[PDB]
């Protein structure tokens, strides 16, 4: 069971380009308490600027931190806030803006994890608590080369291989029992849509327990679960005895946005294994019934804001407008009070992983779903089970609608927050505006 080692003590961290160095060990995963004060230094060892982003979390924009802020090869940068998120999986990656795809793709990323009072739900971290980072890369001698072409900057790059953990042909060797295993997508581009099979068996159901923003108000069965860049879903499920396995299923991965897509070493919606999972022996059993940490309801929105996911020629942008790299500052939207925002992809475009920083999203109604996801929705207003928690990074499918309501808290007033796509090619390109808070 290969995940990364925990780190208690992360007041030190180098970027370095096979990823971030704390006390020897490359990517640790970072530990918190809700409540608790963080107080780490970033020391660029890099050849090329960079900042570090805390992914999901509750901060101002000078601990977010904004692209703006990135600093030089040899220079440090100091994070101090206190952590007020719920217990959750979020992450911490680089931002720096134009170079971000490569760093993160090269192995920048690492996962943060809050812990608050019985969210462990009675599960061991390296022993069934099992976080599986799914990252692509593109082999060429059997080593990752990055050299998006500028059609794939247009449609997000794409491996030949999935990893898990950074561990090609995952293996787990597990006893049988409960297991909750922490699904995030760390690829720069590549969509999933995830089941969960006894091998030449049938599909094991997944009681999905908590989202980016935390847990949901209670366990919910689903089979297969969409999950784009950045997102995190975490599910609980009960292995016997015998083999398993982590798999993408066959979906239609929509890349309507020049013609229908271009040729792929691995189809994004071909089915193949993500891990295996030998289970062996007897282990122990972790009822899971009550989550004890529900999502607020979602405030009333005051004003309605509409956003256009649209591809301007070879640009990608939002309501026609995309970053200026000459002025990091600029600022695109000005925003105050809670707001509804209704973005929609356009028809000719392909499925969009929406990202908001400082604030999280309340998912309201999804409408004009591709029948795929239409199919999994739970409620009336076309929602998904990933999408009944809180969250912070949604997919947005071409032609659909997707409602959400964000409280722009007064107290970040003056302060530059990033909305942008997760997919990386797309954020390097432009894909990402400011949000000034008013
Ligand atoms: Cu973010
Ligand atoms: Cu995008």
């Amino acid at each position: 069971a290969p995940v990364p080692p925990l780190i208690k003590e992360a007041t030190y961290i180098e970027a370095t380009a096979s990823g971030y160095m704390a006390e020897g060990v490359l990517n640790p995963t970072i530990i918190l308490r809700r409540g608790q004060r963080v107080d780490m230094t970033l020391k660029n060892k890099l050849t090329e600027p960079t900042i570090v982003h805390w992914h999901g979390f509750d901060v101002n924009w000078h601990n977010d931190a904004h692209p703006s802020f990135a600093i030089t090869p040899g220079e440090s940068y100091n994070y101090s806030f206190d952590v007020v998120n719920r217990a959750g999986t979020y992450l911490y990656h680089p931002h720096p803006h134009g170079l971000t795809a490569k760093q993160f793709y090269m192995g920048q990323l690492g996962l943060v994890i809050v812990e608050d009072s019985g969210s462990d739900l009675g599960f061991k971290y390296g022993v069934n608590d099992l976080p599986l980072v799914i990252s692509d890369r593109r082999f060429i001698g059997g080593a990752p080369v990055y050299n998006p072409t500028p059609m794939e900057m247009i449609a997000g790059f794409l491996g030949n291989a999935v990893l898990v953990n950074g561990v090609k042909d995952a293996v787990f060797k597990l006893s049988g029992g409960s297991y909750r295993l922490r699904l995030v997508n760390g690829s720069n581009a590549r969509l999933y849509m995830l089941s969960i099979v006894k091998k030449n068996g049938d599909v094991v159901p997944m009681r999905l327990i908590a989202v980016d923003q935390g847990f949901l108000a209670r366990p919910i069965e689903v089979r297969a679960l969409f999950l784009a860049p950045a997102e995190r879903a975490e599910v609980v499920v009960e292995l016997g005895e015998g083999v398993y396995l982590l798999k993408n299923t066959p979906f239609d991965p929509m890349h309507l946005e020049m013609g229908h897509g271009m040729q792929e070493a691995l189809p994004e919606g071909s089915e193949y294994t993500i891990a295996t999972f030998l289970v062996e022996g007897k282990g122990e059993a972790v009822p899971v019934e009550a989550l004890s940490d529900p999502p607020p309801e979602p405030p009333k929105p005051t004003r309605t804001r509409r956003f256009a996911l649209s591809l301007s020629g070879m640009q990608w942008t939002i309501n026609g407008m995309f970053w200026n790299a000459s002025n990091p500052l600029f600022e695109h939207v000005s925003v105050e009070g809670v707001e509804l925002w209704e973005i929609v992809n356009d028809k000719a475009s392909m499925p969009h992983p929406m990202h908001l920083h400082g604030f999280p999203m309340w998912i309201i109604e999804r409408k004009d779903s591709p029948r795929q996801v239409a199919e999994l929705a739970v409620d009336n207003r076309g929602r998904l089970p990933t999408d009944l928690g809180l969250k912070d990074t949604v997919l947005i499918w071409p032609g659909e609608t997707v409602k959400i309501v964000v409280n722009f808290d007064a107290k970040k007033r003056g302060q530059l927050f990033p909305f942008h796509c997760h997919n990386l090619e797309h954020e390097d390109g432009g894909m990402m505006i400011n949000i000034a808070v008013k």
